[PDB]
C-alpha cells in the first residue's frame, strides 16, 4: 500500500518514470537495504565519535589505516594494536572485497551457492537461510515487505540528503541536524544559501 | 503549427525520451505556465528593483521581510515593519495550497461550473475575454506550449547562470549586448566562473 | 564469445539498465561514440604534441585572433600560420562540418549519391577506403567499433570528470597515477577535497 504517494512495483505505476525493466524492482530494494545500512551507519559513526561519514573515507589509508583503531563508543578495546601498523589499509580493504565479492557473487550466482536448500537467485528476500529469526513466518511478512520498501525509499531519500547536505554545508547530517533542531527558523538550506553554500 | 524540433504531445509523438505517460505532457504544459510566469516575473523584479530574481528571497527575511516592502516601480505596500515573511506565507499557503487543490481535486469542487478535474487549459471560466472559443483551439494550444517550452529553456538557462555568472539574468543580457564578441560564454569561461 | 563485457549490442537483446524501443538511440550511441574517439584521441594527441591540456586549447584560441597554433605542432616543417584568425578558421570550420552534418544525415543532397544512405551509420559504399568492410567479415568488426565506442565515450566522460577536478589535464593525471597510485588517485584528489573543500 502506498497511500503517501506512488506505489509498490506488484501493483500500480509511477506516474514520474514508466516502469521499464523489471529487475528494476529488485534492483531498487537492494539499493534501500543498502542505503538504510549506509544512512544508519553515517548516523551512528558521526553520534559516537562524531566525524562525518563523507570525512571518514579516510578512516583507512595505505599509509594511515591503524588510526581506526579503538574508535568504537565504548569498544572493549582497539581493534588492533596501538601503533602497529599492522591494521593496514591493504589488508583490511583485501578482507573486505573477498568477503563481499563472496557475498555478492553467491547473491547473484556468479559462482555457486553454497547453500543447497532453494535460495533462489535474483530474489528480494528468499528467506530460507537469510530469515533465522523467523518473522516473517510469524505473519505480516507481505505488510513487513511493504514496509521494507518503504524504509528502502525513505532511506535512499535520507542518503541523497546526507550527500547534498555534505556537498552543500560540509558539517556532516548530525551537526546539521543539531543545528537544525537548536535554530530551525536560521537553520535550513535556504538560510545556507544566503550564505552561499560556502562556495557563494 | 509547430514547424520546430520534436513534436507536441498528441501529434506526430517522435520524442527523444520516451512518452511514458500523458501525465508528462501535463506536466510539462504545467511547468510551463510555472515557468512563464518565472520568467516574466524574474525580467519585471529586476527591470523595476534592480536586483537577481534569485537574491529577492534572500532580500526578504523570517523576522523584517519589509525588506522587500515597496519594491515596485511607481506606486506603500505595508504601513511597523509589519509585513512579515511568515505572515505572507501564511497568506500564500492558504491561497496556493486552495488552488492547487482545487485543479487536482484531491479537495471538494469550487463550484458546480461544469469543470473537469485533472484537465488542462478547460477554459471557459479561466478565460474572462473567451479568447479559447474565438479563436481556432488548436493552433492557440499549439503557441500555448511552444511559448512554455521556450520559457521552460529560458528558466534552465537563468538558473544555471545564476550559477555561472553569478550576476543575474540582465547581467547577462547586458554583457552580451555591450560586447556581443567578447563577455560571453566562452569568455566566462576562458576568465573562469570565479571557481578556476 | 562476441561481446562478453556486461550489457548487450544494440542489434540483438535488449539492454540490461536502460529499455528502449527507438533505432534512433541505436543509432546514435556509434555516432557519439565515433566522435568521442576522435575528441580522446586528439586529447592525447594534443596534449602530448603542445603540452597543454585540451580544455585550455580550447581558450588558447581567442576571437579576435588565433595563432597560437601556429608551430604549436610537433615536428611541423612549416608552422600553419604564415591569417591566424579565429574567425577565417571558424567559418571554414563551421561551414565544412556543418556540410558534413547535412550531407550524413540527410539535411542536403548527397554530393557523391553514391547510394549512401543518410539513415545509415555504415555507408561502407564510399566509407572505408581500405575496404577493410569486405576483406573481413563486417559483423566482428562492427562490434570492435562499437567497443571502441563505448570506451572511448566513457573514457571522455572520465576525461573532462577529471578536468573538472584536478584541472591538471587528463595525461597529467595519468603521469602522475604512474608515478605515485598509491597516493595519486581519485580518492587521495578527494582527500584533498578536488580544490574546492
Ligand atoms: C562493555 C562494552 C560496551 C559498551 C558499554 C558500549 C557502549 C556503546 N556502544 Mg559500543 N559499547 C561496548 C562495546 C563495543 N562497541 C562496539 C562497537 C559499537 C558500534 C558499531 C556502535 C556502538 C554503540 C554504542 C552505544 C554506547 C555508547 C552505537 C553507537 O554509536 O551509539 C551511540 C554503535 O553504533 N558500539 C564494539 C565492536 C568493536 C564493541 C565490542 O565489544
Ligand atoms: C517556485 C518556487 C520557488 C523556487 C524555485 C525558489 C528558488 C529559490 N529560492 Mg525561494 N524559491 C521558491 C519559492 C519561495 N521562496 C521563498 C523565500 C525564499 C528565501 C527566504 C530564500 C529563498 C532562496 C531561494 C534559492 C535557494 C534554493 C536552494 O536552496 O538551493 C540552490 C540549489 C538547488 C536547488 C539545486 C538545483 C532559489 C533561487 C534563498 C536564496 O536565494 O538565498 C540566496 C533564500 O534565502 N527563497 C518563498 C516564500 C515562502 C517561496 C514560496 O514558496
Ligand atoms: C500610476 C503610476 C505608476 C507609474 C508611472 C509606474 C511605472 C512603472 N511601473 Mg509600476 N507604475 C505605477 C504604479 C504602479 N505600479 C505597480 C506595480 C508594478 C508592476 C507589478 C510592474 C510595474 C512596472 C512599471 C514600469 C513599466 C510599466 C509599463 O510600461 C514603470 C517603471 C513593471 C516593470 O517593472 O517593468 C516590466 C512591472 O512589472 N509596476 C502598481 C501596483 C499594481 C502600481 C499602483 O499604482
Ligand atoms: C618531417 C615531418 C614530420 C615529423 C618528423 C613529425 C614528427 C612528429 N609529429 Mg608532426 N611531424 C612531421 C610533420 C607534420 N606533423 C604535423 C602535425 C602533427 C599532428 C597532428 C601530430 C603530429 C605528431 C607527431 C609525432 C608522431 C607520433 C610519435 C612526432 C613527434 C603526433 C603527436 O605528436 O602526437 C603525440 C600528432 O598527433 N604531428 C603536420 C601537419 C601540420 C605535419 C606536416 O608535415
Ligand atoms: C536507484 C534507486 C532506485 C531504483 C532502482 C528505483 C526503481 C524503481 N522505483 Mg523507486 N524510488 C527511489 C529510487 C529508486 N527507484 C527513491 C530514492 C525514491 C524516493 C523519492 C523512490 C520512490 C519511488 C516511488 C514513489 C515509486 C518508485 C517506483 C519505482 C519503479 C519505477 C521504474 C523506474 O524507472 O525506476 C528505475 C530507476 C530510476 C529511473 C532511477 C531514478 C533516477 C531519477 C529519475 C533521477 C522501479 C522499481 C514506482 C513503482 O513501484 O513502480 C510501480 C513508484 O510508485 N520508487
Ligand atoms: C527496517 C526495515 C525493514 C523491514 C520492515 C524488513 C522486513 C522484512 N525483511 Mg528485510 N532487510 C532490511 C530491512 C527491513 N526488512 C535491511 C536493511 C536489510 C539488509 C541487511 C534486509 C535484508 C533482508 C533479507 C536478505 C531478507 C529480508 C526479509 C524480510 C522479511 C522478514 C524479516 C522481518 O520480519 O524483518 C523485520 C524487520 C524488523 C523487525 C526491523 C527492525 C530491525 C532491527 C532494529 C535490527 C535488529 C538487529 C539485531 C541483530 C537483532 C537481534 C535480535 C536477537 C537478539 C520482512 C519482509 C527476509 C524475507 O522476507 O524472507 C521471506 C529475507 O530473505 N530482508
Ligand atoms: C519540465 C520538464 C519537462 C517535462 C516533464 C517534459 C515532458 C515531455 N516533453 Mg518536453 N521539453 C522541455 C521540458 C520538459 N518536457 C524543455 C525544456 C524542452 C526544450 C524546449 C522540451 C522540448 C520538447 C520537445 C521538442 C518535445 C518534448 C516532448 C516531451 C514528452 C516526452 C518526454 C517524456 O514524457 O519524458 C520526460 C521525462 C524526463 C525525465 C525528462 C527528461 C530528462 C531531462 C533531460 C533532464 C513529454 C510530454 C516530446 C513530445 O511531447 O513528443 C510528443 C517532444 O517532441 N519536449
Ligand atoms: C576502432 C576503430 C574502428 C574500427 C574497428 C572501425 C570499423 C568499421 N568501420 Mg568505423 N569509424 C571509426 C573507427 C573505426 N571503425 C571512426 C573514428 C570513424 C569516424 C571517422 C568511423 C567511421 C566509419 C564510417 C563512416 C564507416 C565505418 C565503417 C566501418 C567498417 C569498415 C571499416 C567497420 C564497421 C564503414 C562501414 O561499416 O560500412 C559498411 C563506414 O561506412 N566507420
Ligand atoms: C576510461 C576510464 C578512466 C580511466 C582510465 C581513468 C584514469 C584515471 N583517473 Mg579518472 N575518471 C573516470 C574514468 C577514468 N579515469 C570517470 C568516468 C570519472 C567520473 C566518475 C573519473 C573521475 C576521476 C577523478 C575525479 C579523478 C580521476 C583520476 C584518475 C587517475 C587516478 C587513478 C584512477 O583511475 O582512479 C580513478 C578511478 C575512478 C574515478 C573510477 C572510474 C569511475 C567508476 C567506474 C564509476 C587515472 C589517470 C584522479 C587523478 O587525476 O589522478 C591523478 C582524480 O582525481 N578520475
Ligand atoms: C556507512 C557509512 C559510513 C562511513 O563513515 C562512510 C561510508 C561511505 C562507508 C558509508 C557507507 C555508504 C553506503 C553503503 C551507501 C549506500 C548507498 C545507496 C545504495 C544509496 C542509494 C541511493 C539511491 C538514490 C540516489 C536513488 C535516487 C532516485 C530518485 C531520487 C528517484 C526516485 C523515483 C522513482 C524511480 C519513481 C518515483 O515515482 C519518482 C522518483 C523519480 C522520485
Amino acid at each position: 500500500i502506498y497511500p503517501e504517494f506512488g506505489t509498490y512495483p506488484g501493483g500500480g505505476e509511477s506516474p514520474i518514470i514508466p516502469f521499464g525493466s523489471e529487475k528494476n524492482a529488485e534492483r531498487e530494494v537492494i539499493h534501500g537495504r543498502w542505503a538504510m545500512l549506509g544512512v544508519t551507519g553515517a548516523w551512528a559513526a558521526e553520534n559516537g565519535t562524531g566525524i562525518p561519514w563523507f570525512t571518514a573515507g579516510t578512516l583507512c589509508t595505505p599509509d594511515d589505516c591503524t588510526a581506526v583503531a579503538d574508535k568504537f563508543p565504548g569498544a572493549v578495546a582497539p581493534l588492533a594494536p596501538e601503533g602497529s601498523g599492522y591494521p593496514s589499509f591493504w589488508n583490511v580493504l583485501i578482507i573486505e572485497i573477498v568477503l563481499v565479492g563472496a557475498a555478492e557473487a553467491y547473491r547473484t550466482g556468479i559462482s555457486d551457492s553454497p547453500f543447497d536448500d532453494g535460495l533462489t537467485v535474483g530474489d528480494v528476500n528468499p528467506g530460507g537461510r537469510f530469515d533465522p529469526l523467523g518473522l516473517a513466518e510469524s505473519g505480516d511478512l507481505e505488510e513487513l515487505k511493504i514496509k521494507e520498501l518503504k524504509h528502502c525509499r525513505l532511506s535512499m531519500f535520507a542518503w541523497l540528503g546526507c550527500i547534498f547536505q555534505a556537498l552543500a554545508t560540509q558539517e556532516g547530517p548530525i551537526a546539521n541536524w543539531q543545528s537544525h533542531v537548536a535554530d530551525p527558523v536560521h537553520s535550513n538550506v535556504l538560510t545556507n544559501a544566503a550564505k552561499g553554500f560556502g562556495f557563494y
